[PDB]
C-alpha cells in the first residue's frame, strides 16, 4: 500500500473537506514522522500543538495502556474513580476552583459561550437573550455553526448560515476597539487567543493582554482566554497569558492536554462562573476515565521534562536563525516559544504550498496557512542540534527557489 | 479512597453540570461494573449504547494497544495510513459513498446541519440563509448552542440564548405534521431519531419512518437519521431504520462506533450531498489513526458476534418479562431490541430516582430520564441467563416498594 494508493482510497471513500499535503504517514515518535515508504521527516506542525510532548510519548502511552484494561467509559450517569483525581490535579495546576471536562476544543469553546451567557443573565443581570459575546477578527475555535458565526474567514462560514446572533467582532490587538465595544452593558464576555494560531501566528503587541484584563474587569465582562493551541508550554510558558501575568476568567485547554492520544479538552474557571450551570444543563465522553488518565500523564510530562523552558530557549534560536533569511523572499518572522511562522513574498511562480512541497521533499513537514504563511512548530521535546539540522533544511529549501 | 471520597472530590473540583447516581465505578468488563468497594453491578445503561460490545472488549482493546505505539495523531494537514482503510470499510458496510469522520455525536449532528444547509443553497437552490431544518419535539443530539436551539427541553436551552435561527420543530411520530411542514420550499432537511433515546425510548408507530422517507423524497428534503444511540445493533438491526427498510440521505453514527474506547463519530452520505463541502470548509482529532483502528475493531465485533440478532431475541424476552409487572406501578413498557424503558406511576412517595437507588442497592445500574422513566439497556453481549437474573433484580426492586 503506497502513498499514492492511500491518497486515492481516501479520495474515493472520504469526504473532500481537506486537501492535505501529499504525504502518507505510518509511524510517529518524538519529533519524527515516517511515511509508508519509510522516509523520515521532522514534524514541524506537531498536529497543531496536540503533540507538544512528541508523538507517542511512552509515559502517556503507558497511562492509556494501563487504564484501557480497567474501565474506559461509564458515562456521567454514574461516577468513575479517575475523573476527580484529574480535576483536583488540573485545577490545582492552573489555580482555578473548577474544571468542566469536554472532548474537543470547539466543545470547550461552546461550553465557554454557554457559561458566559448563563452568567450574563443570572449574575450580571442582562435581560434574557440580549447577552453579547465579543470576538477578535482572525479568531479560530472550530467549526460548529456557532464557531463559524464568530469567524471572519469566509471559507469557514460562507454557505453555512443563517448564523448565531449575539456575536460581535472587533480587530485583534486593538485596545481602543475593545474599550469601545465594552461600552455596551449587554456584553457578557470577550473571547480571545493570546496568539492567533490559525490566523498565521499573529502575536499581539506587548501589553495587549494586560489591557484586555483591565478593560474586562472595568466593565464587568468575562475575559475568556482560548489557549487550546497556545497553552501547555508551546509558547514557552504554561499559558501564553503568563507572559503578561494576567489571569483570565475562563481558560480553555485542549490539543496537547492529551499528548495527541485522546480528544480531551478543558474549561477552567472559578465557582462564581462555573456554578451558573446546574445539574442537567450541560455536558457530553466528557470526563471519561481513559481520557483523564491520559491527560494526567500528558500534563506530568510537560512539567517533568521542563518543556516550557526548552520551548522558550529553542524558540529564540529558531526565530534568530529564520531572520537571517533574505527579506526578498521571507518578509516576516514571528512567534513565541516554539509557535512560529514565516511570511513569504508570494509571486505567481512560488507560494507557500510549493515551499511546503519542497520542505517535504527535503525531510521536513510543515503546512501553509493562507497562501503565504508557513508555520514552524516542532514538538517541544526537540533538542538544540535537531532544531539546527531542521533550520538548515528550511534554509536549503527556501534558498533553492 | 471510598465512594463518598470520590463524590466529595468531584464536588470540590469539578463543575456541577451533572447529578449522577451515587455509585463510584473502578472497573468494567462485558456486562458488569465494579465500584471502588468491590461490589458487582449489571450495567443496564451501557454508557448510552457506547458499550454495546461490553466494557473493555478485548478485540477493541487490542486494536487500541497495537495502534497507540505506532501513530495516534498527524492532524488532517497530512495523510495517515489508517483513515482510508476505515473509510472504505464503514462506507461499504452501510452502503453510502462517503464518510466524514468526527469525534463526538454532536459534532456529527453539526456536520449534518452544515451539509444540509450547503446542499440546500448550492444544489436545491434555496436563497442564501433562508434554509430551514426541521426537528422533532423531544429530540436530543447534544449540547452545543445549535443543538439546544432545536431542543424542546427547557433545561437544555433556558438561559443559554439567543438561539440559532432556521430550526423548526414539529411533533414526533406525526406524518401529517411533517407533510404540513414540508410545504415550505426553503426546508433543506428533516433530522430525526428512529427511536428517541433521551426522550425516554419513544418508539414511533409502524410505518412512520417509511412515511418520513416518502415525504422527504416527494418534497426534495434531506432525511437525516440520527442513529448515534439507536444504531450499531442496539435495537436488533444494524440501523434502527432497517426495521422499515428505509434509506436516509444522511446517517449519523457515534457512541458504540468505538466500543466506548475513543470518541469517534461518523457522517455517512452519498457524493451528491457530501461533496457540497469543499476542501478547507469543515473539519476537526477527526479521522485520527487511533480512533479509526478502534472503530474498525468495534464494527467487526458487532458483525462477528452477531449482536443485532442477540439484541432482537433478548429484547423480546426483556419486554415480555417487564410487561408482567403490575400496571398499578409500571404504566408502560416500550423499546426495540435492547433499547427499552419503563414508565412508573410516580407518586410523591416514590419516583424513578428512588427506584434506581434501590436497583443500585440490589446490584443493577440504571438511570432515570424524566422523573418517571427508567431505561433498561444492557450491553448486547449479555446472555439469556444473565438477562433473566437481571430481570429478577428488577422485579425484586419494583415489588419491594
Amino acid at each position: 500500500p503506497t502513498s499514492d494508493d492511500i491518497f486515492e482510497r481516501e479520495y474515493k471513500y472520504g469526504a473532500h473537506n481537506y486537501h492535505p499535503l501529499p504525504v502518507a504517514l505510518e509511524r510517529g515518535k518524538g519529533i519524527y514522522l515516517w511515511d509508508v515508504e519509510g522516509r523520515k521527516y521532522f514534524d514541524f506542525l506537531s498536529s497543531y500543538s496536540a503533540v507538544n510532548q512528541g508523538h507517542c510519548h511512552p509515559k502517556i502511552v503507558n497511562a492509556l495502556k494501563s487504564q484501557v484494561d480497567k474501565l474506559t467509559l461509564t458515562s456521567r450517569a454514574f461516577y468513575n474513580n479517575v475523573l476527580g483525581e484529574y480535576e483536583e490535579y488540573i485545577t490545582k495546576l492552573f489555580n482555578y476552583h473548577k474544571v468542566l471536562p469536554m472532548n474537543t476544543g470547539v466543545e470547550a469553546g461552546e461550553t465557554a459561550c454557554k457559561l458566559a451567557r448563563k452568567w450574563g443573565y443570572t449574575v450580571k443581570g442582562i435581560q434574557k437573550y440580549k447577552a453579547k459575546i465579543v470576538f477578535a477578527a482572525g479568531n479560530f475555535w472550530g467549526r460548529t455553526l456557532s464557531a463559524i458565526s464568530s469567524s471572519t474567514d469566509p471559507t469557514s462560514y460562507d454557505g453555512f448560515g443563517p448564523f448565531m446572533p449575539g456575536f460581535d467582532i472587533i480587530p485583534y490587538n486593538d485596545l481602543p476597539a475593545l474599550e469601545r465595544a465594552l461600552q455596551d452593558p449587554n456584553v457578557a464576555a470577550f473571547m480571545v487567543e493570546p496568539i492567533q494560531g490559525e490566523a498565521g501566528v499573529v502575536v499581539p503587541d506587548p501589553g495587549y493582554l494586560m489591557g484586555v484584563r483591565e478593560l474586562c474587569t472595568r466593565h464587568q465582562v468575562l475575559f475568556i482566554a482560548d489557549e487550546i493551541q497556545t497553552g501547555l508550554a508551546r509558547t514557552g510558558r504554561w499559558l501564553a497569558v503568563d507572559y503578561e501575568n494576567v489571569r483570565p476568567d475562563i481558560v480553555l485547554l485542549g490539543k496537547a492536554l492529551s499528548g495527541g492520544l485522546y480528544p480531551v479538552s478543558a474549561v477552567l474557571c472559578d465557582d462564581d462562573i462555573m456554578l451558573t450551570i446546574k445539574p442537567g444543563e450541560h455536558g457530553s465522553y466528557g470526563g471519561n476515565p481513559l481520557g483523564c488518565r491520559v491527560a494526567i500523564a500528558a500534563l506530568e510530562v510537560l512539567e517533568e521534562e521542563n518543556l516550557a523552558e526548552n520551548a522558550d530557549k529553542l524558540g529564540i534560536i529558531l526565530r534568530n536563525e529564520l531572520m537571517k533569511l533574505p527579506s526578498d523572499v521571507v518578509t516576516a518572522v514571528r512567534g513565541k516559544g516554539l509557535l512560529n511562522a514565516i511570511v513569504i513574498k508570494e509571486t505567481k511562480d512560488w507560494d507557500a504550498w510549493k515551499v511546503c512541497l519542497r520542505l517535504r521533499d527535503n525531510g521536513l513537514l510543515a503546512k501553509p496557512t493562507h497562501g503565504d504563511i508557513i508555520r514552524f512548530a516542532p514538538p517541544l521535546v526537540i533538542k538544540e542540534d535537531e532544531l539546527r539540522e531542521s533550520i538548515e533544511i528550511i534554509n536549503k529549501t527556501i534558498l533553492s527557489f
